[PDB]
């Protein structure tokens, strides 16, 4: 495939327009008072939305190059969200702010390598400044606090989170299920979560979480790499007959059998999903065994002479729910009995005594943890189906901002934190006057979100900006009610993780771009 | 297929552009401080990379001719790497440097044949000069030295290499496996390596090494040419049932059966690979027998009346790993027992007594060597999967540079070594004043890499160049820390093989080009 | 610049041009940095009024036939 190669300036101009269209389509929705974007949808009526994550998802441009530009910002802003639970839009809005101004500089004939330096200093400095502005959130009170604000003034959501953390810890795995009454419920239950993701996006059955949700599934616990669907066909037949879904947790599932199970849930003949097993090498076989004990399944280890051709249902583990992500598997309520699960903890307990190294220690206690520690399920209750799966939605939003708040604290939510940290480090210098420009581009990028919220509301940016700058700490403008005040007091706050991630991620791609000299792609 | 034929000048101009596009995309990534190239990728988000080998790989132009240009420089720069472990990009960067200048000469009306003569002298001269600048790397200290530098200041990698060479010799076959603990391990084990490569690139299962890696495979040791897949079908059925991969080491595998096994691992029905047997004629049958003894396999020689239709598993040899390249097969930990393996060495031992010729001698001791000498496996340990398969990667990088340093020593890494040898032979003359231009073009080419690193860093080339030239030995400029010093002491070195290969290979293709008169290709 | 340079000393017109391309290049780059051009100008002039004094200080009279030949020659 013959490529099209663009250089230096051309490449960057293309890149820049690419980035603007993403940003101009996505930024108009930022405030509590955003504007609508209309997103056409093949059959039927268009979609009107104010949700930048949805607008972004749709953005792909004709011009390759221009497109690469937009895809690159999308990429990085989505990781912001990946690591924080929010900021996707903010990240984009900021990414445009640096990229615009940094990229004009380079084009004016200033030094790229310095501009990046400058930006990266300004970011470094403001991330610190944020740590300073940041107020911790640690106690049950504070937890329910950020929870309730994050779930929109609903004090019951704040409570349920507070309560869950209170039961399985600020680590403990907490999930949400659809509720069965009008009552909320909180139950702790045998289960576990481990850091491995689906092996193919096509497993997803609920595209709004971009996640796979299997109900009452059997669990295959194979200790080997699964290559051929041949080995499978006795087990997938027993499973199809029990009319239940199935989770494969094997060393891996490769090409053939993978693309097979993929097209097997595409037409919906048997709903299935597979994920790699937790950990590697020596501590894998132990860890797989743990999930066995948890779900009362039999581990099929080729190192004792058992094929998957010799496996009936009786071998498969079983849990009342499982939910997989891009990068997480979480098994909820495992049927494996407490006679066993406790016995195993008693085994592992002892292995800690016969530990002679520290790395051999933590690794055994992360195992005792996952297993005896459990999974806390919140059932969201409500009056109507609509309410319910709306409330269920905000409960996951809050849980997200809270997990986040715990880790790094909260700050002024209206853009305000960024506006603030910027007016503090308005002496900053570098050595090159090129590095200064870099610092200033970065600094003035930091007002972008506030300026944007204001704008979207149809008030004046410059004026609200200038008055937010004039104050201190968490004084800000609350665009929803048009009052100035203490943004935190007035219930407008961002987790510290999320404002920072946003900024870091925006700065990363901007630097990347200010230092791109060449762009390869296919022929129109 | 009607062709498009271009002559002398046209030809060369097309070639020139062709090579520039390759070089200008590729060269911006050269320093420790390179710039990014964005490489679009069909579905999903683009790839940002600083890695010249990746950028090169993608370069293909629309204008055939122009494309031919770029393809020729890629060809040759990749062989540099083939023979040294590095320089792919440098070779390209120097390639452009000569081609540009020499090609201007021809066009100005000077004599091609002389310009090539000149360049080739300048190279010849500097290759020598390089041998002089070269500091040997021979003792265990020096080995760990270049290893640690080459694995990025990690003293433990230096050690492990130093230790392997120390057990199986600076020749001895040394491989790397994924580690199973947090601990690195070094084991010597019955095994062997021989100079034959995969019979089809489609066997590759790990495209980043461009290599085939089979786990616990059975080994077919056939002494004949395998043409028909008919002869195979009993053995491939026994193998498919034991759910293990299979290595064919026969005289050859041809057309039919080859394109068969190829499309048989394409859809992943049975993972298989085949490679020609080591050596030819009389000493082949002996050498094949050695691998039999090593893996406890049975050799299927048609000269005793045994078909592949009469071969069950019990005939196939077996080893714990095998890894094949473009041009190497290496068999790790063969199950063939020490009762046999030692016995075979005692047999071959005696054959050396009944040697009456010298060529009949070395050929028997290369056989005693491969067999009793064994294969040294490094297992790379680490904390997390990511770390591990990153550490594993650097261990193979260093192993490469070290093997290379051993053979020809190390020199100033920064571009420096070339900058130096060039300022030494700045009297050089030829006979034509044409050849003089040849020598100059060549010499001034030699600054290219240093100038480029500096330039990528966003410092001034001319100035760092001039000050490196003003020094001696390995004094140079370390672009990463902007300090002049002794490039080797400061840990910025290139194996001698690699700087030389880069130069020679760039000079070859430049000559080739400066002496091309015609260019044939298909119609647009 | 080149033309005035010339009506003034019949020489140095290229220098002149070279200097302007140079003030301009750099000066625009600074306008792109978001400096106020009106001030960029004032500083440029101050710089120059200063440089002219400096020159009159380095200047030594040329009045022997030898130096005269040297300016001729160089010109
Ligand atoms: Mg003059």
């Amino acid at each position: 495939a013959a490529k099209d190669v663009k250089f230096g300036n051309d490449a960057r101009v293309k890149m820049l327009r690419g980035v603007n269209v993403l940003a101009d389509a996505v930024k108009v929705t930022l405030g509590p008072k955003g504007r609508n974007v209309v997103l056409d949808k093949s059959f039927g009526a268009p979609t009107i939305t104010k949700d930048g994550v949805s607008v972004a998802r749709e953005i792909e441009l004709e011009d390759k190059f221009e497109n690469m530009g937009a895809q690159m910002v999308k990429e990085v802003a989505s990781k912001a969200n990946d690591a924080a639970g929010d900021g996707t839009t903010t990240a984009t809005v900021l990414a445009q702010a640096i990229i615009t101004e940094g990229l004009k500089a380079v084009a004016a004939g200033m030094n790229p390598m310095d501009l990046k330096r400058g930006i990266d200093k300004a970011v470094t400095a403001a991330v610190e400044e944020l740590k300073a502005l940041s107020v911790p959130c640690s106690d049950s009170k504070a937890i329910a606090q950020v929870g309730t604000i994050s779930a929109n003034s609903d004090e019951t959501v704040g409570k349920l989170i507070a309560e869950a953390m209170d039961k399985v810890g600020k680590e403990g795995v907490i999930t949400v299920e659809d509720g069965t009454g009008l009552q909320d419920e909180l139950d702790v239950v045998e289960g576990m979560q481990f850091d491995r993701g689906y092996l193919s996006p096509y497993f997803i059955n609920k595209p709004e979480t971009g996640a796979v949700e299997l109900e009452s599934p059997f669990i295959l616990l194979a200790d080997k790499k699964i290559s051929n669907i041949r080995e499978m066909l006795p087990v997938l037949e027993a499973v199809a007959k029990a009319g239940k879904p199935l989770l494969i947790i094997a060393e891996d599932v490769e090409g053939e059998a993978l693309a097979t199970l993929v097209v097997n849930t595409m037409r919906g003949i048997v709903k299935v999903a597979a994920v790699k097993a937790p950990g590697f090498g020596d501590r894998r076989k132990a860890m797989l065994q743990d999930i066995a004990t948890l779900t009362g399944g039999t581990v099929i280890s080729e190192e004792i002479g058992m094929e998957l051709e010799k496996a009936t249902l009786e071998d498969l583990g079983q849990a009342k729910r499982v939910v997989i992500n891009k990068d997480t598997t979480t098994i909820i309520d495992g049927v494996g009995e407490e006679a066993a699960i406790q016995g195993r903890v008693a085994q592992i307990r002892q292995q800690i005594e016969e530990a002679t190294s520290d790395y051999d220690r933590e690794k055994l206690q992360e195992r005792v943890a996952k297993l005896a520690g459990g999974v806390a399920v919140i059932k969201v209750g409500a009056a109507t189906e609509v309410e319910m799966k709306e409330k269920k939605a905000r409960v996951e939003d809050a849980l997200h901002a809270t997990r986040a708040a715990v880790e790094e604290g909260v700050v002024a939510g209206g853009g305000v934190a960024l506006i603030r940290v910027a007016s503090k480090l308005a002496d900053l210098r570098g050595q090159n006057e090129d590095q200064n420009v870099g610092i200033k581009v970065a600094l003035r990028a930091m007002e972008a979100p506030l300026r944007q919220i204001v704008l979207n509301c149809g008030e004046e940016p410059s004026v609200v900006a200038n008055t937010v700058k004039g104050g201190d700490g968490n004084y800000g403008y609350n665009a929803a009610t048009e009052e100035y005040g203490n943004m935190i007091d007035m219930g407008i706050l961002d987790p510290t993780k999320v404002t920072r991630s946003a900024l870091q991620y925006a700065a990363s791609v901007a630097g990347l771009m200010i230092t791109t000299e060449c762009m390869v792609t296919d022929l129109p």
